[PDB]
This record gives structure tokens, sequence and C-alpha cells, in this order.
């Protein structure tokens, strides 16, 4: 049976973890923790990285860091994971939705502005199957307007763009490490990237229970308070000691994903250019890191179709995201504001392949034997 994802397993994981319990020190703030938050620091250059339970705390943290309040409008795709609205739901925002291009399904940058009003205090891209949004055309957005921008970058761990690592060019960026993206912390995790040099005080307070510990731990003050709303956004130096290890492999794991990316490209390439299938779109700005590799069918049904006919061949290839904003919550929670175009048609129409670090060079020729036998 192929499955659609495995964890990453690099080899060294139990040692590292071996080495943070004979160190007796497993809370978090810990020896992994500084180790994996200063390479994050260092090879992708945010202000300060924070490890935290998962991506969806991630942006929980970010929603409260910029004092979402009730009423405020936050600016997102419909075609997208439910954590990403319900981190500034929960913060009391209005989701405002916006269609996504059909190349990349990232938001389409074209269309943010028109959906920005008086209420608008952010804008949240998400980079799709680790592919950026064209980020600088929605810097450019949000500085026009003062708006924050907050990047959810679950997958795009290693990805760039124009050069700069993912994450990094937003005022906020949310990394996901749970089992199933590039990257895991033991099964969960994520991380905080805060790249406006402003914001780093408060989140150290909002990450802390709302108390100026860090500042205290710094020699600044005799002794910290609870001087703010607050929550706990640590990630267990267990988990950090497990993520070191995939960290310490990071361009191992990278360039191992991409060239079964490029096997699955090479191979489909013929049935895309017949106009049977569609693949991915990598624009020249992007530096992908391979946490997908989709294909687009001509409607629900031919996916469908094509599903269980991989599923009869043992192997697993599943669907995506659901539109957040036609799903109940979605109609109570937010708005879709211009057409929706692509959002639904798209989404309806892609499947994504296996791909994981470990997958067989045996097994993914077998997931392509079985495509190419079902177009045939
Ligand atoms: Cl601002
Ligand atoms: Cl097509
Ligand atoms: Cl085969």
């Amino acid at each position: 049976m192929i499955p659609f994802n495995a964890p990453p397993v690099v080899g060294t994981e139990l040692d590292y973890m071996q080495s943070a319990m004979n160190s007796g020190k497993l809370c978090g703030d810990g020896g992994f923790t500084r180790r994996c938050q200063q390479w994050m620091e260092q090879r992708f250059g945010t202000a300060k990285a924070l490890l935290t339970p998962s991506c969806t705390a991630s942006l929980e943290m970010a929603a409260l860091l910029l004092d979402i309040q009730p009423g405020d409008e936050v600016i997102m795709p419909s075609y997208t994971f439910v954590s990403t609205a319900n981190a500034f739901v929960l913060r009391g925002a209005k989701i405002v939705f916006v269609d996504i291009r059909r190349d990349t399904m990232n938001i389409d940058e074209t269309l943010i502005e028109a959906a920005i009003t008086d209420k608008t205090r952010a804008i949240v891209p998400v980079h799709y199957a680790g592919v950026a949004c064209e980020m600088d055309t929605i810097m450019a957005i949000a500085d026009k307007y003062n708006l924050f921008v907050v990047e959810d970058a679950a997958q795009g761990v290693m990805s760039t763009y124009k050069g700069r690592a993912l994450g990094t060019i937003g005022h906020i960026g949310c990394f996901s490490f749970h089992e199933t993206k590039n990257y895991t912390a033991g099964g969960e995790g994520g991380a905080t990237l805060i790249n406006d040099r402003t914001l780093v005080e408060r989140a150290e307070i909002i990450r802390e229970k709302g108390t100026n510990r860090s500042q205290f731990f710094r020699g600044l003050v005799d002794k910290y308070t609870w001087r703010d709303i607050g929550s706990s956004y640590l990630m267990s130096d267990l988990q950090a000691a497990y993520l070191w290890a995939q960290l310490e492999a990071a361009e191992r794991i990278n360039q191992q994903r991409l060239a079964l990316w490029q096997n699955y490209y090479d191979a489909l390439l013929p049935l895309a250019r017949a106009g049977r299938i569609e693949l991915p779109t990598v624009p020249a700005d992007c530096g992908q890191n391979a946490h997908m590799f989709y294909i687009k069918l001509r409607d629900i049904e031919d996916r469908s179709r094509l599903i269980a006919w991989l599923k009869e061949a043992e192997i697993l290839a599943v669907f995506h995201y659901i539109p957040l904003h036609s799903c109940p919550a979605g109609e109570q929670f937010g708005e879709f504001r211009g057409e929706d175009r692509y959002t639904t048609q798209e989404s309806e129409r892609l499947v994504r392949l296996p791909l994981f670090y470990n997958l067989s060079v045996v097994n993914q020729r077998t997931v392509i034997n079985s495509l190419l036998s079902y177009f045939s």
C-alpha cells in the first residue's frame, strides 16, 4: 500500500532526544529550542524565531500580537486551511475572502486592493504548495494602506521568493512542523517568525503567558509580572530536539523532495501538453520546496474517478481544500468579495500525489505507471 505521506525520518532523532533527556530540561525554551530558533534566525533572517505547538498556534499568536479586535477585517484566500481563518475569528475578526489565481492557487494579488475597507487591518497570503504568493505586490499594497501582512508559510519551510526565505517577508510569518509537512517536530509543532522589529517585545510577552519573563532573564527588570493577556505558545524541548535532527538535514530533505517532484513532472508533461491534465506552475521568482505535487483534472467527476482508480491499485492520492467561504462557519464568519471564478472550480479538480522524503523510487514509478494507465 503506497500512502500519500510518511513523516520525514533522518536517522538521528533518537540520539538528539536522548541527549535532551540527559540534560534533564524538557520544557519549552530549552537548549534545543534555542538551537532551532538560532538556526532559523541565522539561515532565514527573521528578527526572532519562536517555536510553538503548531502552525495553528503560531497563527493565533500573530492575530493576538496584532491586537485584532471585533469587527476588524482580515483579507485571506478562501482556498486555504481552516486554521488560517480560525486564528483571526477567535479574536473577533470578520474574514474577507478573495479569489485565487488559476496558475498557482495562491491569492490573486491583483484582487486584494478592491477588498480593502476602513476596517481592514491585515492580509494573510498563503504560500500554496510551497510556491510563494506575489509578495512584492502584496507588501506594496499593505504599505499603501498601513496593513499588517501575515504569511501563512505552513507549507513553505525552505521555500524562497527572490532569494528571501518564505516566512521572513511579511511582518509576521508562521511555519508548520506537522508530520505531513516537510520537517516535523516529532509530529506537531510550529514557529512564529517576527520580521517587524517593533513587534518582538510584544511577541515575547504574549508567548510567555502575558509576563515580561524574557525581559527578566535579560537582566532589564528586577522581577517580572503579569502585564498583558497572553497564552502558552511553547514547544517542548523534546520536540525541538526531533526538529533539530530534521533542520540539520534541511537541504538533504529539500533536494530529495525536489528530485522526486521533478520525476512526476517529467513523466506527466506529455499528458499536460496534450491538454488532458494541468501541472503546477512555479513562477520565475519562486523557489519551491516540493511540499506537494498536484495535478488538475477536468472536473470533480474526473478527479473522483482517478482517486478511486488509484485506490484500487493501493495508491492513496487525495484532494485538498474545500473552500472555506461556502462552509457553514465561513458564511457566518466571513464574506467572499468579488466573483468566485477559480476558488470553487479549481479546488474541485485538484488531486495531490504521494510525495514525501522517504518515498522510494520504485513506489514513485508505480504511481506514475498507474496514472499513465488511467489516461491511456
Ligand atoms: Cl502597519
Ligand atoms: Cl485540464
Ligand atoms: Cl508498477
